[PDB]
């Protein structure tokens, strides 16, 4: 089936608690399998110990950016950029994770979880999964965002891996 990963993330050091999701790989599996391995940090490198570096309330939580943690960088594990695999699944409402990308066709591994129905980036962004259990600790994470993206805490990602 598909697989379900985990992010513990952290405050000033104040744990937040943990966020699961099911990738769906099914429908995307390349786009699935990038962000599973980055969780696992099975290939070298990964997501544990980067930041949420974008958060806006009322519109999402933005994290990924392990090389740069600041938005520019990240890699995915097959290069520094890959396609886009295909806009099947939409941005139905709070929950969704989305790639963050730079235009057409430069998905790394930054990535966004949806506080709302971003019905707009249908098309331009590829969805591949969905909190199953941690919307309370996305909604706490979008509480120290503000209108230009800054954080008012460092939130970390402190652990990451595979449920299943
Ligand atoms: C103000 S944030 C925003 C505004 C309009 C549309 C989209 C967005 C944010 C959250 C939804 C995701 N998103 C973006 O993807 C904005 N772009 C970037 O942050 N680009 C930086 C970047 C992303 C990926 C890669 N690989 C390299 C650079």
């Amino acid at each position: 089936g598909n697989p379900l990963v985990y992010l513990d993330v952290d405050a000033n050091g104040k744990p937040l608690g943990r966020v699961v999701l099911e990738l769906k790989a099914d429908v995307v599996p390349k786009t699935a399998e990038n962000f599973r391995a980055l969780c696992t940090g099975e290939k070298g490198f990964g997501y544990k110990g980067s930041t949420f570096h974008r958060v806006i309330p009322s519109f999402m939580c933005q994290a990924g950016d392990f090389t740069n943690h600041n938005g520019t960088g990240g890699k995915s594990i097959y290069g520094s950029r890959f396609p886009d695999e295909n806009f099947t699944l939409k941005h139905v409402g709070p929950g969704v994770l989305s790639m963050a990308n730079a235009g057409p066709n430069t998905n790394g591994s930054q990535f966004f979880i949806c506080t709302i129905k971003t019905d707009w980036l249908d098309g331009k962004h590829v969805v591949f999964g969905h909190v199953i259990e941690g919307m309370d600790v996305v909604k706490k994470i979008e509480s120290f965002g503000s209108k230009s993206g800054r954080t008012s805490k460092k939130i970390v990602i402190t652990d990451c891996g595979q449920l299943s």
